[PDB]
Parts: structure tokens; C-alpha cells; sequence
């Protein structure tokens, strides 16, 4: 109901599940923001708790691995859960682990880890509604 998009402060680029892919591991990138139908894999919305899901499939936000995925979400699996904290898109059960754009080394979108919080403007964020 509720939709949103995440914005990079680094790029100005928003949260993209690449190609649309509704594929559970499916990478998130920051892409040009669209308006309209196609929107879809870029638009979020926040369950009760708080965390962050896709509108695409209500998956959530994932970081077991080398990149952020989208993931069926787990109440159990602590890296699935990311919440909009001031303007970072910081763990549930850690503050201190959020969110940044990484670009890419060859050519490609930029991509998203989750690692310490160092103040910049990489790992920063702006949530605007759809
Ligand atoms: C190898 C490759 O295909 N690289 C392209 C890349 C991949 O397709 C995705 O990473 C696969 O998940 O997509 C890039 O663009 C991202 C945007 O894709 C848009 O959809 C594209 C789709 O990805 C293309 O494969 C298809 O031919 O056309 C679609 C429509 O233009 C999404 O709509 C958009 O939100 C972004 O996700 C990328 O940079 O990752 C382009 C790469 O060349």
C-alpha cells in the first residue's frame, strides 16, 4: 500500500532489483529512478515491524552474501532484516551495520553491502514516497 523508493545520496540512483528478476538472490542495484507501472522493482514498503520489503514480491532485504539479494524474509535470519533508521537503511539487530552503494569496477550498476558505519555519503539514504 504504502511505497517508496530507497535514493543513494552517492549516485542519486534508487534500490533496483536488477532486471526485475522476482527470483529469490536476486541482486539489488541502484538504478536511474522510473515513474509509472514499470516502477515496480524499485518501490518498498515496511511490514509492522518495521522492515523493508520489496513490492515486487515482498521479499526482503539480504546480506549473507558478497552483495545484497533479496530473500524470502525469515524473523529468524538477523540479515534479513533492515529498517529505515534517520537516513540510513540500518540492521534490526544492529544500528551499526547499514546500507552503502558500492560502484561498480566494470562498467556495470553499482551494487549494495552492508558493512560499519563510517559517515559518508555512500552510506546514506533518502526514502521518497511513490
Ligand atoms: C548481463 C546483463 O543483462 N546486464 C544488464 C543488467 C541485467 O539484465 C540485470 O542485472 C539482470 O538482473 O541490467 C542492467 O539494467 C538494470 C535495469 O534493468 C531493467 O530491465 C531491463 C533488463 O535488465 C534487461 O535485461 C532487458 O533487456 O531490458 C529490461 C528493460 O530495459 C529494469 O527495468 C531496471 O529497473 C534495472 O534493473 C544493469 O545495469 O544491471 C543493464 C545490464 O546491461
Amino acid at each position: 500500500p504504502k511505497f517508496f523508493y530507497i535514493k543513494s545520496e552517492l549516485n542519486g540512483k534508487v534500490l533496483d532489483i536488477g532486471g526485475q528478476n522476482p527470483a529469490p538472490g536476486s541482486k539489488i542495484i541502484t538504478w536511474d529512478q522510473k515513474k509509472g507501472p514499470t516502477a515496480v522493482n524499485q518501490l518498498w514498503y515496511t511490514d509492522q515491524q518495521g522492515v523493508i520489503r520489496s513490492k515486487l514480491n515482498d521479499f526482503a532485504i539480504d546480506a549473507s552474501h558478497e552483495q545484497i539479494e533479496t530473500q524470502p524474509f525469515d524473523p529468524n535470519n538477523p540479515k534479513r532484516a533492515w529498517i529505515v533508521s534517520g537516513n540510513t537503511i540500518a540492521q534490526l539487530s544492529d544500528r551499526d551495520n547499514v546500507l552503502g552503494v558500492i560502484k561498480s569496477d566494470k562498467g556495470a550498476s553499482a551494487h549494495i553491502c552492508a558493512w560499519k558505519q563510517h559517515g559518508g555519503p555512500n552510506q546514506k539514504f533518502i526514502i521518497e514516497s511513490e
